[PDB]
């Protein structure tokens, strides 16, 4: 069986960014040499994620009001205790799932006509890593 | 290694709705022929979700209350300035997680006792799709 | 191919508990002897997920009050229909997530700095399992 891994580095220049890796992940796929398989994306951080979006402004508009009114930036979180407050970009990170697992059929990845996948930075800034890792033949 | 590949296309009559799709998951875990292995169930779209809940009613309509109440339809939302006011269709899709994984053991879809997959549509009445794929011995 | 499954279970003394569980998933990748993979953590019920957090207690906190906060327990959620007022278990299962997939790279699991597995329990104090499901070389 054949296998394939791939880090992605990111040091976004806001602390919260949405930043497009598709090409990223297909030219993974290729160098993979998988035909049919699995491909998962996942972050390796607590403070920032692998989605699967599309691209229209609106919507990503939207998903940051949504994110903050749902898991809001607060001053008081007892993650706080250390000094750290960043504790909304955790919850942001259980919110929207660290990963996501997509299907290699035909020597491509096999996504929807307007799915992309973003790595949504919610505590950027700083050195953070993505994970790359096919399996299949 | 052994791979195999099926897509499952919907076009509910309503907006939204909630579609039984298990037996058509276990189906294609028997045309594998898989031993062992993985099994993913993932929508292709932003506006619909393969989600794991139970078969009760009540949960059904609690769900559906939840969600509204998460990620409630608006006509402001940023996306509208295209004329498609869906948003929240695509804010429930990242609530709920677009996909599932499933394991494969014993030539089985490894399910707990009340495990069911549905198929969750938001925004249907038209042709969408949800691919399995399957990869194992 | 390498395929190893292992069902992980517990019987929490408190209805809502947070459970390391990062080295049974080890243990089992171990056992595994997969050199590269991936590694499916999932819960088999309803009422319960595998998550990724990290360790800080405050953290914990946090997330106990967030998912209190928007997937709250109630009296009168349908579900209690059936007698059965664990709705909120239900509605914080979909919150989370059920499940982590994570990558086995070089015969171990492949983790963040700071990412631990938890076992979310949200209706404990009965025997619940977690499935392990590895495939890879």
């Amino acid at each position: 069986m054949k296998a394939y891994t791939k880090y992605l580095t990111f040091n976004t220049k806001k602390r919260r960014e949405l930043i497009r890796i598709t090409d990223e992940v297909k030219k993974a796929v290729e160098e993979s040499e998988v035909k049919e398989g699995l491909c998962l994306v996942s972050s390796m951080h607590l403070t920032s994620s692998v989605i699967i979006q599309d691209d229209e402004e609106g919507l990503h508009e939207d998903i940051w009001e949504w994110l903050e009114k749902l898991a809001p930036y607060r001053p008081d979180y007892k993650h706080h205790r250390t000094g750290e407050d960043n504790g909304d970009a955790h919850l942001k990170n259980l919110l929207t799932h660290l990963q996501v697992v997509l299907p290699i059929t035909n020597g491509k990845l096999d996504l929807g006509p307007w799915q992309e996948i973003f790595y949504a930075e919610f505590d950027g800034q700083r050195p953070k890593r993505v994970v790359i890792k096919i399996i299949g033949e």
